[PDB]
């Protein structure tokens, strides 16, 4: 199938003698325009407590919202340099964000940051976050703010599984208090091969979240809360498309759980960082770094079934922080326009930048 | 919606009774598709000696390599100066970086210090199909003879000018180089402009994908033919939900000299930017970059023509490659993109040729 006005926008030179590409291309959907379409400009560094400083981990930012004239952003810190795993795990860093807690900072530009102080620490001794408490993300439901993020527990070997925890404030600026207990974990049934420290030896794989659930962000959605994460699964393989690594949900019927994972993961097939929001009724969501359909921009009517609405350029801002004070509703990529990321400025110490994308115009 | 045990276990999908979209999707991906196509590219590295970033010189498009008289050899678009663009007298400026060109030539013992020879192709007198500019080469080697063919402008090179392609050919790889007396390939001749204003983008009908200009040749010995793929741009060309929409074609003649015949299968690409294209395992592997919904990918066609993705790649730094045809194409699908040589835009009047690197990821 096919009209006269599809086949000349796509340039197809004989209906009778069609490639397979250009039967690829007669697939594409002919409703969809270029609005999902955009180009990122170069990262910018930030000032103040945010500007790079040596000794300090300060990553993963989460979106950020405006409070009492200010915008505030919460992110991972941690200080000191990275040993990595192959010495004693009971005392080394063993990345970059192990030996971490949360921080704030806010702005009234968003462009030079004060840090305010830590939101959320690491627990004590042998509680399920004593090791690290870190990439976090930001939600705001009638007058509350929670932060979930990624929590281990002691020690942080290649085959420890991280889970979600949860805290919450009366005011954004803290104090918070933190569930008692995770509210997310990975899947129970991965099988680990032998006693050796390697993620890859497995007797059975489990499901696609087996060993690691990453990047928590819930959005308020639908009455109920979407909790929005990465699996990585152990054993993980690479494919034609790369590391395969894909985005699950789970839903609430309130914030502070309990979030039962959709019978419909994973929800991508493809991805890495989770960057989603709500937009015309659904939930848009920016598939990069890994899979098959990295590099995308997709867009689920009801938050679970999502459809290819862009193909991008390689996105240079990875771990985005979106700026939810933007008029989301205006344009699917709106929200885009301007928020944060970070960049390795070495092994050891990475920090906090400023992105913006546009939209390509002829 | 079929599937098979085996692929619901590989594509770590969690429940057949309620299937995500991605997971529908992933579904269709072929399931004897190995991870072999898989890469990432490395740093861009410069080069040395006379390929050395010069200020107030363009050096870009790198044709191919061969080895010969115990050397590398390369050809290159090399002009001088600032560029203007279109707002000026077009008669006397310069448009792109890439107008006022000759193709340069120089050698290396290692591929990385790199001596400039002299010009190989100049542009022709004064009215001849060639006056204006000659520009991004490929070389071909042929029963002891040595072909290039290259993007010819006659003058002026407004907006709207159709480029075509010209061949040369030499005995020697240091030639002298006799050139063709007509052109061998041009664009389509089935766009309409609309209104008399300089804009590519204004039509009555846009035709065929290579209706405003026919890009990048390169020649591929093939099936005792001669496949001369090229990259078209369309007269009214719009940006899509992938972005600048370019697609590739394939002319065939019997003799290097030609006559080079459109395949009816044209566009052979939905995608991409510059050739960069090979022979493997009696089909054509293509590098397809920068632009469209399969940007960032490797693709394969078994007879020259078909082609079906065979890996999607992080986002692909090296454009414009110049591809190692001494390497040993035939031991893996990607052993020729082991390292190569590509360009980089110092700024908008100045680019230079720089080597990249690349491997399949472990
Ligand atoms: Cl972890
Ligand atoms: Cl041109
Ligand atoms: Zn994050
Ligand atoms: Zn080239």
């Amino acid at each position: 199938t096919f009209t006269p006005e599809q086949i000349d926008h796509l340039g197809i030179t004989d209906t009778n003698h069609l490639s397979a590409a250009s039967k690829r291309a007669l697939k594409w959907p002919t409703d969809l325009g270029n609005e999902w379409f955009i180009q990122f400009g170069p990262l910018q560094p930030l000032k103040g407590d945010l500007a790079y400083e040596e000794g300090v981990v300060r990553r993963d930012p989460s979106a950020i919202i405006k409070e009492n004239g200010k915008y505030y952003v919460w992110y991972s810190k941690s200080t000191g340099p990275t040993q990595g795993f192959g010495g004693d795990i009971e005392k080394d860093k063993v990345f970059p964000w192990d030996r971490c807690d949360i921080w704030y900072a806010t702005s009234e530009d968003g462009w030079t940051w004060k840090e305010e102080g830590p939101a959320v620490t690491r627990g004590e001794k042998g509680a399920y976050d004593d090791r690290s408490v870190f990439t976090v993300e930001i939600m705001k439901w009638e007058d509350k703010y929670y932060l979930c993020y990624q929590t281990v527990k002691s020690p942080y070997n290649v085959r420890v599984k991280n889970q979600v925890g949860l805290a919450w404030a009366d005011s954004p600026d803290g104090p918070w208090t933190k569930s008692e207990e995770p509210i997310l974990s990975p899947a129970d049934n991965g099988v680990w091969k032998g006693e050796e420290q390697d993620r890859f030896a497995v007797i059975k794989k489990g499901d696609f979240d087996s060993h690691k659930v990453h990047d928590p962000c819930i959005i308020p959605y639908k009455g109920k809360f979407y909790l929005y994460y990465k699996g990585e699964q152990m054993g993980e393989a690479i494919t034609f498309g790369g590391r395969q690594i894909r985005h699950g949900v789970a839903i609430a019927d309130n914030p502070k759980g309990p979030y039962v994972k959709s019978p419909y993961n994973p929800i991508s097939n493809s991805g890495h960082e989770i960057c989603v929001w709500p937009y015309n009724g659904g939930i848009a969501s920016l598939i990069t770094t890994d899979g098959p359909e990295k590099n995308t921009i997709q867009w689920a009517p009801d938050g679970i079934n999502f459809e290819i609405k862009s193909v991008i350029p390689g996105v240079n801002a990875h771990a985005i922080g979106l700026n939810r004070t933007a008029d989301v509703e205006k344009e699917p990529t709106e929200i885009l326009r301007w928020g944060l990321t970070h960049i390795y400025n070495n092994g050891d110490y990475q920090s906090i930048m400023r992105f913006s994308s546009e939209r390509k115009t002829r």
